[PDB]
């Protein structure tokens, strides 16, 4: 494969992208039943890592019909890096730190009318790829079989700051972010950006 190297820090440092996934997060975040004991749970900061992911272009296509309202890249995507998501809530106000967000997955990127959609399709080590049981060639493509799809986030860490009932809370935010990006950023849904 011929690799093409692109500056990471100017992507990482994109005002347009950061304010966008923050918005995306906050937006979809507000669409969840949280427990009685949590309030004003807002995203305060996003940061794509200082570590660039390795990308493999698997396909170029015209953007799928389903951007009903330029270019589409089917892309294997390996993020074993230092992406960090910063947060805040009340209960007592706190500050949360989501880190070490692992990732290895097939992922549609579709740019058109100055928009960029990011749909995570599925994990590269999903067993439903075993016998083309999920059709991930967008030409059959991504059937109902999609429902049985192992989660796209591979690693994730979290720290908090102002016995250890924070555990119960830290299991919760993880089993929330996780459930969000399935619900809202993985196909049929996607992250929208300008």
């Amino acid at each position: 494969h011929m690799s093409v190297e692109i500056d990471w820090d100017n992507i990482r440092g994109d005002l347009s992208v950061n304010q966008g996934v923050k918005d995306f997060l906050n937006s979809r975040l507000q669409e969840f039943e949280l427990p009685s004991y949590v309030n004003n749970l807002k995203v305060t900061n996003f940061d794509l890592g200082t570590m660039p992911p390795n990308v493999i272009l698997k396909q170029m296509d015209d953007p799928l019909d389903e951007f009903y309202s330029d270019v589409q890249l089917l892309v294997e995507l390996d993020y074993k890096g230092d992406m960090s998501i910063e947060l805040s809530a009340d209960l007592l106000p706190v500050k949360l730190r989501i880190s070490d967000i692992g990732m290895h997955c097939l992922c549609l990127l579709a740019y058109l009318k100055k928009q960029l959609f990011i749909s995570f399709l599925c994990d590269v080590s999903d067993p439903l790829l075993e016998n083309d049981k999920l059709q991930v060639d967008p030409s059959n493509f991504m059937g109902k079989r999609a429902l049985e799809r192992i989660s796209l986030i591979r690693n994730i860490k979290i720290h908090t700051e102002l016995l250890r009932s924070v555990g119960k809370l830290e299991e919760f935010l993880v089993d929330l972010f996780r459930n969000l990006i399935r619900k809202e950023a993985a196909w049929p849904s996607w992250i929208d950006l300008d």
